[PDB]
């Protein structure tokens, strides 16, 4: 209901350090590798595609398919990197 507009997340170098190993970009969805998160899961604190989750939802629609737990936070987020 809340966060109306999207909030903003910044990367910190041990995030982009992490992926570094990967070669990869976090803002980066790791689910099609294709657009960006531009979301955020709550309270877990996984990130990915929207446009990806709905396919998730749209296959079983299990909470967070990270961590294959509910969701109790979400909204529309924009990742900006370091
Ligand atoms: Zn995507
Ligand atoms: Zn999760």
């Amino acid at each position: 209901g809340p966060h109306m507009g999207s909030d903003h997340i910044k990367v910190t170098q041990e995030q982009y350090e992490l992926y570094c190993e990967m070669g990869s970009t976090f803002q980066l969805c790791k689910i099609c590798a294709e657009n960006d998160k531009d979301v955020k899961i709550e309270p877990c604190g996984h990130l990915m595609c929207t446009s990806c989750l709905t396919a998730w939802q749209e296959s079983d629609g299990q909470g967070c398919p990270f961590c294959r737990c509910e969701i109790k936070g979400t909204e529309p987020i924009i990742v900006d990197p370091f």
